[PDB]
């Protein structure tokens, strides 16, 4: 756990902050999710290296199950992609000028919001997890976490620990910096 930037509190289950690459698994976490889009097809960044692991299966899971609304989450098996199941979460865009911004941040605490809940109906009490939307779809990593320690203030059925990974130490020590500025 040296790759842990700060480990936060909360009523879904504690957040950790882990410079690592999502497809290294963290220990005992044995499901991954996905920053998908809402036809759950492959892309670039987190989807890419998923998908870029797992079998054809996997798309042919996806195609029976798409759409997946934003701010919504799917389940489907891992297909040897390092994880047991794959939680295909859909994160908004980020919107270029509001009032759809304030909507957008709603969906996109909704996304996490979606994960624990998916992830407590299964009873999985560990969950290795990117910054949902902060790659393409444009937030920035501090508006991605802001939106995960917000959405684990909904008290689940089960708790569930977000083992929230991102390679680079920079852009998680930043962002660790930039939560609670916006509060002060
Ligand atoms: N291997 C990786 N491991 C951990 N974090 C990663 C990795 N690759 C990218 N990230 C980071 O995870 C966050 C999510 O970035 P994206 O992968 O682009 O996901 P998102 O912004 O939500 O956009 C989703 C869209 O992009 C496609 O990959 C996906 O199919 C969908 O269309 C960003 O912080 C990104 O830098």
């Amino acid at each position: 756990d040296s790759d842990i930037v700060e480990s936060y509190a909360r009523a879904a289950g504690p957040v950790h902050l882990r410079v690592r690459d999502i497809m290294d698994p963290p220990p005992g976490c044995k499901v991954v999710v996905n920053a998908a889009n809402e036809g759950l097809l492959a892309g670039s960044g987190v989807c890419g290296a998923i998908f870029a692991n797992a079998t054809p299966a996997l798309a042919a899971d996806c195609r029976r199950l798409a759409p997946c609304p934003t701010g919504e989450a799917v389940a489907t098996p891992g297909h040897g992609c390092g994880y047991t199941h794959i939680i295909h979460a859909v994160a908004p865009r980020r919107p270029r000028d509001p009032a759809a911004l304030e909507e957008g941040e709603a969906l996109l605490e909704r996304a996490y919001r979606s994960i624990v809940a998916l992830a407590a109906a299964r009873r999985w009490a560990c969950v290795a997890c990117p910054l949902l939307g902060a790659g393409v779809y444009g937030w920035s990593a501090a508006e991605s976490l802001r939106a995960a320690l917000a959405a684990t203030r909904t008290e689940p059925a089960e708790r569930v620990s977000l083992h929230i990974c991102h390679p680079d130490r920079a852009t998680l020590t930043h962002a660790s910096v930039l939560v609670p500025l916006e509060h002060h």
